[PDB]
This record gives structure tokens, sequence and C-alpha cells, in this order.
């Protein structure tokens, strides 16, 4: 478009703006992906100049010498307004500043809230009252947390919705910006090989996994307030569940997609303790550096905290496609690897003619690291043998698409806000369902304070988690052997 566009970084002085938002909007700018007439306005409490923003942020830009002119033009299009987050006069100054930009009263305005949630309500109120374009569109970009339970999320939502239409609100769940998460829809709905088997007649279980190999890294006191279910399970994992489970949408229009996601969540009952395993990591005495330290060995964590650093939970989608199929959500810190993954395990073939030698087929979508899709399946054992053995059909992006840069999630998502595409942003009704599913459990945990099961730093987590997975119908043999073909 030829319209002026203004990108307002609310909280421009903070760490997140410095290390992530300023570098992302630079990358989009550098790559020629933004509108020609774009300006960037920082707003925060400190009395900073553009030269200070540049000094703090440009080390994270990965700028090259050849980009020097583009960089000069980028900083020429930047400005900074000092102000407080609930001061009417400050927002007035911000509005006037924006009006003074080239066609500024006409401009489309995008507000990125690079702020803590304790100022969300004051910032949204003030933007609405003072800084909205009367001609351009107005879009607000908000990051987690969105409440900490159903009642607290409803309060924020009801505040924002009283001021902003759903088509002005862009709630980030950054998994929705990742390459292979966005692929889930194409894989499922562009292919006949995945279509007729994607149902309860063929699928024994679905496993949605998020593992990190580091602990809390001295920042445990922050984590301790919310825990792993609020951090990862209620948002990122549940989003992956929705994209795995959803019926095929009427179109790829933003709200046809998000309608199908909500429809999935509305069929999920509130999870109970029965289907939950919680863990907390302890130090590995045979380990090195951080790995010798448990969760309670972080001095910012409250003494005797029972906060879980690991959760496995089983949900069920109560509908025709999914009736009975367990969806296992599993996540933890200080585990054996970094990995996020979707895995479908297929049922056994009926009418076995291979004398119980066959294993269940599996489809794996590995989100990170090392983006890949593969199907574990049976082939005749190569050479002079007749017995089936497990093998796979593989697609690895690092080998197949060596030269192709995959954008960071924040690159993709910020660009989507410019384009007005809400497909990959969390809708108000979707948010509410997510909290409805998990709030009873979260409240029970806060009330009864169950003691999480210790697991050692660097392990796969508590063995009770594997037991839960087996109980609900996941089969593990440990016979599959993969050799990296390179
Ligand atoms: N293109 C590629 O890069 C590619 C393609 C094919 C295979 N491979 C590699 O080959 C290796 C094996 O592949 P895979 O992980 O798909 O198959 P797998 O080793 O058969 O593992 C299947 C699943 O079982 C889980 N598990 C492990 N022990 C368990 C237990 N005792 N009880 C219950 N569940 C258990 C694993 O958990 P975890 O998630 O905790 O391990 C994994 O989720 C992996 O390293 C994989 O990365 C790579």
């Amino acid at each position: 478009q030829s319209d002026t566009h203004i990108f307002i970084i609310m909280g421009a002085s903070g760490d997140l703006a410095k290390k992530k938002i300023y570098p992302t909007i630079w990358w989009l700018f550098r790559d020629g992906l933004l509108p020609e007439n774009t300006f960037i306005v920082g707003y925060a409490r400190s009395r900073l100049t553009v030269a200070d923003i540049r000094k703090q942020s440009e080390p994270f830009f990965k700028a090259t010498p050849e980009e020097k002119l583009k960089l000069e033009d980028f900083f020429a299009r930047n400005s900074y307004v000092a102000g407080q987050y609930d001061d009417a006069a400050s927002y007035q100054r911000l509005n006037s500043h924006m009006n003074a930009l080239h066609l500024g009263s006409q401009a489309n305005r995008l507000f990125y809230l690079a702020l803590p949630p304790t100022v969300y309500e004051a910032v949204t109120k003030n933007i609405h009252e003072s800084c909205m374009s009367q001609i351009g569109w107005n879009r607000i970009i908000v990051e987690k947390p969105f409440g900490r339970d159903l009642q607290s999320s409803d309060r924020l939502s009801n505040h924002i919705s009283s001021l902003f239409r759903e088509d002005q609100i862009y709630r980030i769940d950054h998994y929705l910006g990742k390459e292979m998460v966005q692929n889930l829809m194409v894989l499922r709905f562009a292919n006949r090989i995945f279509g007729p088997i994607w149902n309860r007649d063929n699928i024994a279980c679905v496993i949605l996994t998020f593992k990190e190999p580091f602990g809390t890294e001295g920042r445990g006191g922050y984590f301790d307030e919310f825990g792993i279910i609020r951090d990862v399970m209620q948002n990122h994992l549940l989003q992956m569940l929705c994209l795995v489970a959803m019926e095929k949408p009427a179109s790829t229009n933003s709200d046809d997609v998000r309608d199908e996601k909500v429809k999935v969540l509305k069929c999920i009952s509130e999870v109970q303790a029965n289907n939950v395993v919680l863990g907390q990591y302890v130090g590995n005495p045979d380990g090195e550096g951080e790995a010798t330290k448990g969760y309670l060995d972080d001095p910012t964590v409250p003494r005797g905290s029972t906060t879980a650093t690991f959760a496995a939970v089983v949900l069920y989608v109560e509908n025709e496609r999914w009736d009975g199929v367990p969806f296992i959500l599993r996540c933890g810190k200080a585990l054996n690897e970094r990995k996020a993954e979707v895995r479908l395990q297929f049922h056994d073939v009926a009418g076995d003619i291979f004398h119980q030698q066959c294993k269940r087929n599996e489809l794996v979508i590995r989100v990170q690291p090392n983006e890949a899709v593969y199907t574990k399946m049976m082939t005749k054992k190569p050479g002079m043998f007749f017995n089936p053995e497990e093998s796979e059909l593989d697609l690895t992006y690092g080998n197949r698409y060596k030269n192709v840069k995959l954008p960071d999630a924040y690159e993709r998502l910020i660009l989507d806000v410019f384009c007005g595409s809400q497909m990959h942003f969390v809708r108000s009704d979707e948010l509410r369902e997510a909290w409805r599913i998990f709030t009873p459990l979260l409240h029970q945990i806060e009330l009864e304070k169950p003691k999480p099961i210790p697991y050692i730093y660097g392990s796969r987590g508590p063995t009770e988690a594997d037991e839960l997975m087996k109980r609900v119908g996941f089969q593990y043999e440990g016979t599959y052997k993969w050799v990296n073909p390179h």
C-alpha cells in the first residue's frame, strides 16, 4: 500500500523492544517487506533519543556494512516520545507527534505493547481515548500473559473488547508464527495421503511435546508465579492441538480458520488430576555447571516451592472425528533436549498377516529444532529377509531446502498485522475456551499444593509420565533405529 503506516513500540526502552521488536521491524524493513511510507515511533517513560535507541538495539540487528544506507533511512524513520502509561497529557503528545508525520492523520496505526501485563488496561484505555486514527485502521498487538485463569482473562478481555473490535486486536501466540506450525494446515488439507486417515478409526493417540534442556537460569522467581501449564501448555500446546484436530475450514479466511479452532476447544472437558502428572527438576550430581542445580537451587525461587517445571496432561476432544483418542500434552524444562513436536500414532493394522512383527505407524512434524516431517512405517527388512521392520519416509528442511531462510515467528507475525491477517492470532473466544479447560486444575493445584515428582536435570522427566501415556493407549517399543542418511 501507499498509505502511511506508523508502528508504535509501546515500552520501547525495555529489553524486549531492544533485543527483539526493534530488530524484527528492522529485518522486515531491510527486506523490503513493509509499506514504503512506514515510520516507527517509540514510547516509554525514560527520556531517550533515537540515537540512544540505535545504540542499545543496533548490536542485535546483525547489520552488514552494505546495509549502511538502509540503516540510515530506518533511523531517519524512527522517533521517540517520552511519557507515562496512564497520563492523558503524554498520549496527547504522542498523538500530536504522530499527526505531524507525513500524512500522519491519515496513517494506519499499529501499536505493539512491549509491556508488562500490569499496564495493559491503562495503555489500551489511553490509546483508545487519544491516539486512534479517524481515517486509517488501528491495530493493537498484545503478548501473554492474558490473565492467569478464566476470571482474570475475562476481565482483561472484557476491558479490551469494550474499546476495540475483534478485528483490531492481535493477540500473539508466537508458535503460530513458526514454519512447521503453519505447515500443519497445508499438510492436512492439501494432501489426499493425510486426509482419509486423520480420524479416530485410524489414530490411536496424539502427542504434543515441548522440551527444553535448560532450567530456570537464575530467573526462577518469575516462573514460580505462573508455572509450566500457564507458560506453555494452555497456549502453545493447545494451539497445536487445535490445528491438529480442527475440521477443514470453509476457506482460509481468517475467521473461518479461527472458527474451527474454537469449535475443537468447545468439545474438550475440563481436565482432572487423574489425567495429569507434574514434575520438578532436581540437580544432576553427575552433571556440569547449571545441570548440578535443581529448581529449588535457584536463589530467586521460594524455599520449598511446589511449582511444577514439568506437566503431562491428557485431553479428549468429544466429537465424531476424535471420540476416545487421547491428546497427550507434555512439556518441561531441564529435560534431555530442546524439541517441540507433534506426533500421531496410528492404530495397528487389522487382520495381521505378519505374525505380530508390525509396529504402529507414526507421523511426526518436528517444529524445532531441525524442521522436518516424517512418517515411521514398515518396510521389508532390506536384503535376504522377509520380515517387516520399521523405517521412515523423511522430509528434512535443512537438507531439502538448504538455501532457504526460515523467518523468525515475530517476523512473520508482525508482517501479518501490517497485512490485516488475523489467522495466526488468538481470538477472544478461543482464549476463553483455553482458560475454561485448565482453570479447575490450576485452582486445585493452588489450593491443595500437590508435591511434584522430582526428576533429574537432563532426564526425560518423571517415569509416571510415560506410564500415563501407556495407560491411555500410547505404545512404545524402543525398537525403531534411525541412522542419519546425511
Ligand atoms: N529427519 C530427522 O531428523 C529424523 C527422522 C526420523 C528419525 N529421527 C531421529 O531418530 C530418533 C528416534 O525417532 P523418534 O523419536 O521419532 O522415535 P522413537 O525413538 O520411537 O520415540 C517415540 C516416542 O517415544 C517416547 N519415549 C521414549 N521412551 C519412552 C518410554 N519409555 N515410554 C513412552 N514413551 C517413550 C519418545 O519421547 P522423547 O520425545 O522424550 O524422545 C518419543 O516421543 C529420534 O532422535 C529422531 O530425532 C530423525
